[PDB]
């Protein structure tokens, strides 16, 4: 189904492109217009900014309802995220990611790995609760989330508090300034 095809499209190529439209972080406005007619969503140069938006939900919407198809795996407890916090654009970010009991809300599809997190400044151990949206991709290893997925701020643990070890090797890896503990909603 078209479904199953937007998701593999994404998951191939179109997710900095989609990721950045919904993170509302600047994009190549081109690149996305030349992709709703490459894959349908519009029939002809969109006159307007509404028509933009609209076909550009209905492809967010394919991406998620091809997400939803999928078998959920219901095994994982947690999953695992490199992040880059401590860059000065995303200081908005870290203050909420940072504050224990802070809810973030990730507007795009959010990727994580059950195996590992790629080294940065920012690791994120991601409780994970029963019946979630979050899927192990494989064939389309990767867990993504739907859209607009929820995240509670359990636990924030610097380099300077003794936790810092401890919790560290929990944390499959590959300058890490904080660990940051989160739970799914």
């Amino acid at each position: 189904s078209k479904a199953d095809e937007a998701l593999r499209y994404y998951s191939a190529q179109g997710y900095t492109l989609l990721n950045n439209y919904l993170r509302d972080r600047p994009y190549k406005q081109r690149e996305a217009i030349d992709t709703l007619l490459s894959r349908s969503y519009l029939n002809d140069e969109p006159t307007s900014a509404g028509e933009f938006d609209k076909a550009m939900k209905a492809y967010v919407a394919d991406v998620e309802a091809g997400l939803a198809k999928l078998p959920a795996s219901p095994e994982l407890s947690f999953v695992y995220r490199g992040l880059a916090l401590d860059k000065p654009e995303l200081a908005a970010l870290k203050e909420q990611f940072t504050g224990v009991g802070n809810i973030v809300v990730e507007p795009g599809f959010m990727s994580t790995s059950p195996d590992k997190a790629w080294v940065n400044d920012t690791l994120l151990k991601i409780r994970l609760p029963a019946g979630h949206g979050g899927r192990l991709l494989g064939d389309a290893a990767e867990m993504l989330f739907p859209t607009q997925t929820r995240l509670r701020v359990d636990r924030v643990v610097s380099s300077t508090s003794g936790d810092f070890d401890t919790l560290l090797n929990t944390i499959p890896t590959s300058r890490i300034k904080r660990l940051i503990e989160v739970s799914v909603l």
